């Protein structure tokens, strides 16, 4: 869970282009950093404001070489519909990353954010280039205001890679 | 687990006074947020940048009514003769925050941090005024370095509570 | 199963109205036969050939006092925006019969009609005014062409409850 | 069950030539679509109006290359001494298609229609060349007077097959 | 098993009238001593020589207050048919001692006498007026020829319930 | 356990010279029948009526080829004790037949004659050349009195062999 | 087992006396400290070396307030019989001290005492006068030469629940 | 446990150089006798008399050729700084034999000393030269005062494996 690889999985998806196709977790070994986030539904009434601050911010996460995957237990036939409904009739428009399907509701389950069986909760779960969870954020930490957090705690991972910890000064073996 | 209240516990501790007593997680239920941390061991060679960065900064926890809780399975007594052991030969020095007791593991075991059934990995968990789980953070997210990081996040945390998400411009039901 | 009341189930739908509610199996008891029908999901590029055959024959049902349910994995919110889709953009457009939405997959199981944990599959369930199961028909039998066919067995229904079987002439016991 | 192949069997069984034999499912693959029906008990007061009414029209399954089975948890030497028994003395006289012996009730069992660990429950279970279940009818539609129905289901198969499901006129992908 | 009570049933029974009833083995306490016998199957080309030996020594039996039971997996209603078929044609014919039903195989099973959960071995039972086994006769000695040696052992066990074991002359506590 | 093989076994023995040995059921097989006998225990105030009448009658189990194997759960150092002390002393004497020794309680368990998981329950078993159970003897017929019974069935035994069950005149099949 | 009260337990024995009756452990609560003491078995070619010598100091046990009890897995009526067996014909003679029956072996296995579901190993278990063990001898301790050792330890518990432990001299909180 | 080889490790250690290393138990087959001994935790404000008291008699042990061997479920960098930790200000000092470090309390577990899944509960366990357990002393007989009595064991032990068990003078076989 916390100790080595995150929960691996194979779904479908729907890619920035509107095509489809198959994503892997593993996939972004040695290449990126993975920013994977649930939501509970496409097509509430509810707006996507996790969704859209995300996209909104996707240049920022593309310069910190992080790609962006938003799941839900919808198919992938949905996220497609939901993506040709613009803004303004409830939809999320064309969004450019990727949204992947979790049908079986395994992927929710996995990362222990499965409610009731049935749909996921919010959270957003940072993963290393190794596969390695470095953060989880949930409930109130989980909205679409937390993107700015997001990048700073990608910052500082980033960071902390490069340089390691500090010890107190006048700290002796 | 994220789902409504941070498995609850009742752990003997050591105080900033260096007295002993008891704590319970709900004891700060309608009172304040937990900052509840794990580490492995006491006494190792390993410098302890967590509890030093952590005690270094309680002033802005206790402005942000933070109570800051750290967690090890060693025993209530090795804690104090931690803290009785100047930093100069390998201590933690006189912390005023309190060090809990995990010695039956249980506690590092329901927050999914027991490593080989032995020593707890770094973690750190908010955990708010209901006794929920807002954010873990780990592996490089869980080092010294990360305390501007967790005030950042407390003070997001603060700010979603008073004012709640908000939501895209053009988006409509 | 086949021995006394079929599954009973509560589920969320989006009525011929496009209004939201609840729909019970056993609300029906004692006032309508149920037409219970599968299929795996909504927004698919695949025709929907039943619930589209069985629309139009809306009419050959109610005069027979039959209650039409369509069932998917997929949510209400979903089966609302297929339906405000039109046929010329790959939706259903307004159907007037109800979709019940099957999100926890715990009714497609408690039919044996989920296929590997995703989607149910296609199945046409008759069940009568008592709650008890009188066919299944499933595979090239759940077809849109099946309509005809089911009127004919829900005549079949309603003609041997008012008669009974009949002997064989020269039988004695 | 309603997904591939219908549970397999290997059984004893009686002969229109009152001869005994095996008979496997199996046997019939690639050759004829089986139409297995199951019935609780021989030698009863309640007359055999399924075995009688489905042998009446034996010509109708046979020109549809449609093998009958009837099955119940009777030994082979009870099926044999009751066609040996006639119409007029509460026997089914000598009928020429097979009745298999379901002795060990794993037939029932695998079908779902094993009535108190005693008895099968009334069913008619078609079957395709291929050995994948096409409809499973019971109680008020498993009785004598579904013959006609039965046939219809049965031409209706055979014509799925060969043509495939209609599209809805005005639905585009 | 041997220890207090034999396994207690409740079944269907045709009984040497030719109507039907129920037997319970609790009908018999501190009444009558029970002689239950097992045999496989009704109507097969095995001559019934255990039924027929034992009808035939039937007021042997009630002499010494015996009642026989007859017992295999077929119903109650085969068991009828066996009787109005004659001994000339493969049946048993009128024997006037009860054969009850083991329609779902329970007895033979608290009996152990269950074969590849089909159909009963052949066992002879005796069994007190206390409900206790007091003999199993298998194999090699549940032959119709053993009618003379069953009631022997009646005849032993009688005299032994009147009279007790006899202690060996020069032996002494 | 009256299917095929009777439970085998691998014993400690006290032999009628007095000597110790191993005895394992499989040993008679193709040489000898075996009476099987248990009883609760060695020492007791209760006379040995069924060892003492069972040795009485020895040269009567030669003559028809059985070999006589008692046998209680205590060790084979109490058997020798016992036939050390003579019959006037609460003794058994040196009686000329095997008694086997039943430690581990694990033989009296696999006949079912372990009473409260302590001593054997009195019980005579009869095992033919080929290892297969014939008879089981328990309650008022496991007594010393037995012994003429028990040589009756062993002669209906080996005539049952030789000669097969018989018939009945008038059936036919 | 070594935390709180000793296995409970309650059998027959064979008194001083040579008068049978029960034992259980919980009789001697705040009366007597009990030397439990297993042996395999009576009657064998070993000679019973614990027995005797422990018998032979029965008068340094009593001065003590010390319950001598032997058990093995033979009954009451066996040990009795060794008791009436001279040790010129290798019997234990008329020891003084109680001899319990372990005839289930529960007592054994309750101790962890019981080898190969069989006989229990030599051990040697004190018992104070609140039923909690104080040691447990075995293998090379658990011999007849060990009495002056029990002997030792005896006074040693009786010392030490009279004065306690001793701290060292310089050891300060 | 008692019946073969002493529960094995493989555990972390504090020599009596203050350095570290592992210590397996059969480290010491065919060298030394093992005296293992475990203690509830180090800084405690109960005085260490049991690891006091041993290390004052560490030459006796080292005469005998036994290796002491403390325990308890604190970590090896706890035991380091407990001997870092003089006797007058509550530490141990620089005793010279091994402490091992049971941080898993899986040795503890398994020798049956773990108290509440926490900690050890006091017990000498005294382990011969190949890996066979001789005794457990506990309560009341594991304490600091006992180091007479377990040298006195170790000299029976000792004694007993060169001469052997006494037979009683007039035992005959």
């Amino acid at each position: 869970y916390f100790q080595g690889q995150a929960p691996s999985f194979k779904a479908e998806a729907v890619f920035g282009d509107n095509t489809f196709g198959e994503v892997s977790l593993s996939d972004f070994i040695g290449k990126k950093y993975v920013l994977l986030y649930f939501y509970p539904l496409d097509f509430t009434f509810v707006c996507p404001s996790e969704i859209i601050a995300l996209d909104k911010a996707l240049d920022s996460f593309k310069e910190r070489n992080v790609e962006l995957l938003g799941c839900s237990v919808d198919s992938k036939f949905t996220h497609l519909a939901w993506k040709k409904t613009p803004l303004s009739q409830g939809g999320i428009g064309n969004i450019k990353h990727t949204l992947i399907s979790d049908i079986s509701k395994s992927i929710a389950r996995s990362y222990d954010v499965l409610f009731n069986e049935s749909v996921a909760l919010r959270a957003f779960v940072l993963i290393d280039k190794q596969g390695v969870v470095q953060h989880l954020l949930v409930n109130n930490l989980a909205l679409g205001r937390s993107v700015d957090e997001i990048l700073r705690l990608i910052d500082a991972l980033q960071h902390h890679e490069k340089y390691g910890d500090v010890c107190p000064a006048n700290w002796q073996k």
